[PDB]
């Protein structure tokens, strides 16, 4: 439901929710219900205006005025009896100045408890909601977290409680006034004109829907929008991924082609915004003009024939429908932020209330002291979660004797420590009870069962806090005279010394981590901390070291003693010298000997051993767009000119009631209300034309910014795509975020320095122009006016960036406790790991807290300035209409010419993509746009003409990663060759001899060590020519999404693309067949959707696509890199098929690639060793006598 929503509220929060709803009611009727002062105000000054000037001329009154000059002072001679100075304007205006600023105190006193007694009672929720849903996420089973995701959960916790911050927080306080103002809005019509309020109530829809997809429309045209663009998305990338591969063939012109076609998809759905919701801000403005006339000149009818309305009863009983039907349809943004968090807390609600399998808590259980250790295995089995058909554990029968060793060997993962999982219960088994020295594990204390055991996991993880306190963490009670011996035997006492601090570290993971195998040494002695009954260790030497390799086994093997060890081994060797080894082949222990019982028979172990034991460029760059800007220019003066306009209208509508003879103004008010509905053909013309021009002008500037981006982000080097600056997750995410922040510094810019420069002063023309003396009064709160539209946007939104950076710090806590939760849950208590999130969850309530009293007072005083303006004027506005001859029509029209465009001075002004932050982020664009790189196909294309012939040659060549800086030099190494002949290089395998020459490569460049062509110095030959006349292979397989020919098709660049090659690629690379083995010819897409085509099928494709060229050198960097003893075999054959005029490198990394090509250059350290041939290593030392030795 959603009033769910609010199912965490205490008792003071339902008070401090009350009393902040009472004042929200009773702020929304301020706003329809001050139209009933200037009802009866616009009527005081007219009956005013009537009698002064019919006082003026001595016509039918001939001997007499009417009451006037003493009449009304003798002895009772009024003939009429109001003609008088009966009706003082002096007494009167210092009594609609009482009136018109005493409210502008309580709506001042009452915006400031609609704001500040939510805010307040939203976030005193959220704090007990956030600390509530983690404390029953951290009880769950381990299988629970198998099936949900740990970067899913932190989304889920910060990023979608704030989506439940919107549907408590103000948006229901600034609902429950604009739905109060329209049941107030309209009720207070039919209270006074029920027949006149039905002829405008009935056009009253068709207002209501348009300025409901005015707020709603760019809350909803985001998402609508920013995935039409992402079918660009992939396209960008996928290159910007793959560049290796686009670079190595030269394939870059006929690469911004798959990039100029495939972005007109958010071309036209960006300028389809412009229209929709600018078009409907003139279908307001085509609306409410209307209605103006129909509403002035119906009722100007009655007013003037029936006598039932009185002028100022006529101007109250639209202007409180208009303000009537302005909220109903601005509060449909606000309620679209209900149905967003009612419908995106329902995974919250979901998790704090399924009443887990195993609690992790302590009350409800069995317990059991003097505890031996009889650890049994009855028959068992078991599935997992998340994979609930594989059968891990079949009937599983062994036992634990108390006090030694017990190994576990496993083939490869049959069984290796899932069936030690359960001993600690991360998961109960589904049949076959295990028990422990009489009573079972299940129907025991959680927290009794996880003290006596202690577990050493398969990597290390730490914990953020100090080293000596991090193994504090096992073992609460513990201190640092009980601490210091445990870290004494697991090794961390020399770690104590060559530490920088003597056992306050912080940097096991604040500063600066260890090494790999240096964690564990921590570890252990968190373990051991414990005393602990029952020790487990699942591959503690898995993947670290070798030297701390045997450095951790002198801790376990000849060190660790005394009681029961399950424990498995990573190598045997080390266990051969235990009590007993229960090793398995598949969910059932067999053997449940020592290695002398295995010797005679073959097992587990004994079959294992015989094989392993032997500002200004902005819009000059958009200069093709010169009729968007000033077509769209011309149609945004003449809409900005409409507000300063329309109070001229409507304020010289308001003096033609006061004529005296009755047929002109039925003449005069038929004049007046026929120019409102010439104001509704431009002003909807004028609005299409002012958000249309806008929107292809900043449409058709970051159509063509994007292809000029890409065509030079293509075009550079290898060097910085793997730069840490721009890496290619955000060499993609910048282009489609800051391409489109860079239309608003020239298209709808000029769109607002035309528009509230017309707006402006054009009104101060008006507002001069009639009395300048009134106009310096309400000109004193122009500038408090129209900057309070802007400065509360500039500050809320300034002010999420000021929580998100407080929140911030409870995402630490968070995501360093849920993704380790295996090792929390087997150590001690998650109670710590809960208890710092209270202490940590005060803090974004501090700011949240004033975000309370800094939004009511820029709240409430941006909304009592403009009826405190209708109060320092009219008071002084009385003064003037009074002694001097400044009638009463002027002060309608000075008055509403300096709000009405002080508002629509920021109304307009918050439609701005903000200009600071285009000038930032087109910057960092025109360096891109115009970048000089070190080595360039864009570049001086015309020195080549040489035949290769093989002489190709190093002297020397020295070598940096200028990116990633591991060393800081390789050494130099002198090969020369002759053409049809072999380079290959087997060596070094960091850094050695496939980066020497990747170098061949244009991609990186020498150092030093000029290498040659045909005695050519080749950065004086042009990459053009070059890289065309050579062909690769990947190591790693990296294609397109294509198909299977388009990926052959793509062996040229620029070349004539053959299809007499297809069939010959196809039988002299192995795949003639494969090919044929697809149940289709060419559809088999490889990326996309159709194929997962395994590694040695895929690079199948890829020795293919070079063959096709006629290169003179070939590259085959680390083919047959699949394990998959037939797939390799067989691309094996292709690699050697593939000779007779390649002057190639082939490494033969293994002895299986072809050993008895050429020579071997290459050694550790990339110097030029043993430059002799196969049957040369055999004196000195070779790779196949390393191997065998
Ligand atoms: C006079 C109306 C409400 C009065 C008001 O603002 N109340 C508080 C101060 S006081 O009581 O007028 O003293 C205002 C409120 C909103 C205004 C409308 C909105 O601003 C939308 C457009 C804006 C255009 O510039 C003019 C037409 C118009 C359709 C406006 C006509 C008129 O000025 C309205 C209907």
């Amino acid at each position: 439901g959603f009033f769910q929503l609010f199912r965490f509220s205490s008792s003071t929060d339902i008070w401090l929710m009350f009393v902040g709803s009472l004042c929200a009611f009773l702020h929304g009727i301020a706003q329809p219900g001050v139209l009933l002062i200037f009802g009866t105000m616009t009527d005081v000054f007219i009956d005013y205006d009537v009698e002064l000037q019919e006082l003026q001329i001595p016509g039918k009154a001939c001997v007499n005025n009417t009451i006037v000059w003493t009449n009304s002072s003798l002895n009772q001679n009024m003939t009429n009896g109001t003609r008088c100075g009966l009706l003082n304007i002096e007494s009167e205006m210092i009594k609609f100045a009482s009136y018109y600023a005493g409210i502008a105190v309580a709506v001042l006193i009452t915006g400031y408890i609609q704001i500040c007694f939510w805010v307040i009672a939203a976030a005193r929720q959220i704090q007990k909601m956030r600390k509530f849903y983690f404390r029953r996420i951290m009880r769950m089973e381990i299988g629970w977290f198998d099936c949900n995701s740990v970067g899913e959960l932190n989304t889920r916790f910060s990023d979608d409680i704030n989506k439940i911050n919107d549907a408590i927080a103000d948006q229901m306080a600034l609902f429950i006034q604009r739905m109060t103002s329209t049941i107030c809005g309209f009720l207070l019509g039919f209270f006074r004109g029920w027949k006149l309020t039905l002829v405008i109530i009935s056009v009253s829809p068709l207002i209501g829907i348009g300025a409901a997809t005015i707020g709603l429309s760019v809350s909803k045209f985001t998402d609508y929008e920013l995935k039409a663009y992402a079918k660009a998305g992939v396209v960008a990338d996928e290159v910007i991924s793959s560049m290796r591969t686009v670079a190595a063939f030269g394939g870059e012109k006929r690469e911004v082609e798959r990039y100029e076609k495939n972005l007109v998809f958010a071309q036209r759905w960006g300028i389809r915004k412009g229209i929709v919701m600018g078009f409907f801000t003139g279908f307001v403005w085509c609306l409410i003009f209307l209605c103006y006339a129909l509403a002035f000149w119906y009722g100007s009818t009655l007013v003037l024939d029936e006598g039932e309305y009185t002028p100022g009863t006529l101007v109250q009983i639209f202007l409180s429908v208009i303000v009537g039907a302005l909220n109903l349809g601005n509060a449909s943004p606000c309620l679209e932020a209900f149905a967003t968090g009612r419908a995106a807390a329902t995974s919250i609600f979901e998790t704090i209330d399924r009443k887990p399998i195993i609690d992790c808590m302590s009350e409800d259980g069995y317990k059991l002291d003097r505890i031996k250790g009889e650890i049994e295995f009855h028959n068992v089995t078991f599935h997992y979660p998340s994979r609930p058909e594989v059968k891990i554990l079949n009937d599983l029968n062994m036992v634990i004797k108390p006090g030694e060793m017990t190994a576990l060997v496993g083939p490869s993962g049959a069984g290796k420590s899932t069936a030690l999982q359960l001993i600690q219960r991360f998961y109960d088994p589904c049949e076959g009870m295990v028990t422990v020295d009489g009573h079972d594990i299940r129907s025991l204390n959680i927290q009794w069962l996880r003290d006596q055991i202690g577990i050493v996991e398969q990597e290390p993880v730490l914990f953020s806090t100090t080293i000596a306190e991090n193994i504090r963490y096992g073992r609460e009670d513990a201190t640092m005279e009980d601490i210091v011996q445990a870290a004494k035997e697991a090794n961390a006492y020399n770690f104590i010394m060559d530490l920088p601090q003597q056992f306050d570290t912080l940097v096991g993971e604040g500063g600066g981590q260890m090494s790999g195998g240096q964690k564990q040494r921590v570890a252990i002695a968190r373990a051991l901390i414990r005393n602990p009954k029952i020790l487990l260790l699942d591959m503690a030497t898995s993947a670290l070291d070798n030297e701390s390799e045997a450095m951790v086994q002198e801790v376990l093997s000849k060190i660790q003693h005394g009681h029961t060890i399950i424990s498995v081994a990573h190598r045997l060797s080390t266990v051969r010298a235990a009590d007993t080894i229960i090793g398995f082949e598949h969910g059932t222990a067999v053997e449940r000997g020592t290695h002398e019982e295995l010797l005679e028979r073959k097992g587990v172990y004994f079959t294992l051993v015989t094989l392993q034991s032997q500002v200004r460029r902005i819009l000059k760059f958009s200069a093709p767009e010169w009729p968007y800007m000033l077509v769209g220019s011309v149609g945004a003066a003449v809409n900005g000119t409409v507000t300063p306009l329309y109070a001229f209208l409507f304020s010289q509508i308001l003096g033609t009631f006061s004529i005296p003879d009755k047929e002109e103004q039925r003449s005069q008010i038929n004049g007046v209300c026929l120019l409102f509905v010439a104001m509704g053909c431009v002003s909807l013309f004028t609005q299409f034309l002012q958000g249309y021009a806008f929107a292809k002008s900043g449409e058709l500037l970051t159509k063509r910014l994007r292809k000029f981006g890409f065509r030079a982000m293509l075009g550079q080097d290898i060097a910085w795509f793997d730069d840490l600056r721009n890496s290619p997750g955000a060499l993609t995410t910048r282009l489609a975020t800051d391409a489109s922040q860079v239309q608003g510094a020239a298209g709808s810019q000029i769109g607002m320095i035309v528009n509230s420069f017309t707006n402006v002063t054009v009104a101060m023309i008006i507002a001069f122009s009639f009395s300048w003396k009134l106009s310096l009064v309400i000109l004193c709160f122009f500038p408090f006016l129209a900057l309070s539209g802007a400065t509360q946007t500039r500050m809320l939104t300034g002010f999420a960036s000021r929580d998100k950076q407080a929140l911030e710090m409870v995402g630490q806590i968070t995501n360093e406790a849920l993704s380790n939760i295996r090792t929390v849950a087997g150590i001690g208590k998650e109670r710590r790991f809960i208890e710092a999130l209270e202490t940590e969850l005060e803090k974004p309530f501090k700011t949240a807290i004033q975000k309370a009293n800094i939004y009511g007072f820029c709240f409430a005083f941006a909304q009592c300035i403009m009826f405190i303006a209708n109060s320092a004027s009219y008071r002084y506005g009385g003064y003037l209409i009074s002694n001097e001859g400044l009638h009463f029509s002027y002060v309608f029209r000075v008055i509403s010419a300096v709000v009405l465009s002080a508002t629509a001075l920021g109304r307009a002004f918050s439609y701005t993509p903000s200009y600071a932050k285009a000038k930032i982020s087109a910057a960092r664009f025109f360096q891109l746009l115009d970048r000089q790189p070190p080595i360039s196909v864009y570049n001086t294309a015309g020195e080549k003409w040489d035949n290769f012939q093989g002489k190709i040659d190093f002297v020397d060549c020295k070598f940096t990663y200028p990116s990633r800086p591991d060393s800081q030099v390789l050494n130099g190494l002198s090969v020369s060759i002759s053409p049809g002949q072999t380079l290959a290089f087997v060596g070094s395998s960091g850094c050695g001899k496939s980066t020497s020459i990747q170098l061949l490569e244009r991609f990186y460049d020498p150092d030093q060590g000029k290498v040659m062509i045909d005695g050519h110095d080749s950065k004086k030959v042009n990459v053009q020519f070059l890289r065309s006349n050579i062909g690769i292979v990947s190591q790693e397989p990296v294609l397109f999404a294509c198909s299977i020919m388009d990926n052959i098709k793509y062996g040229d660049n620029t070349k004539e693309i053959p299809m007499e090659r297809v069939i010959a690629a196809a039988k002299q690379a192995q795949l003639h067949d494969f090919v044929m083995s697809l149940p289709e010819k060419y559809e088999t897409n490889v990326g996309s959707q159709g194929s997962q085509l395994s590694r040695g099928e895929k690079q199948r494709i890829a020795i293919a696509r070079a063959i096709v060229r006629d290169p003179k050198i070939l590259l085959l960097d680390e083919a047959t890199s699949a394990l998959d003893t037939e797939s390799e075999k067989t691309v094996q054959v292709a690699l050697d098929k593939a000779r007779e005029g390649r002057t190639c490198i082939v490494i033969a990394h293994r002895l299986s690639t072809i050993q008895n090509a050429d020579i071997i250059a290459v050694m550790a350290q990339g110097v030029v060793i043993e430059k002799g041939t196969h049957e040369e290593l055999m004196a000195q030392k070779g790779a196949y006598y390393k191997l065998v030795t």
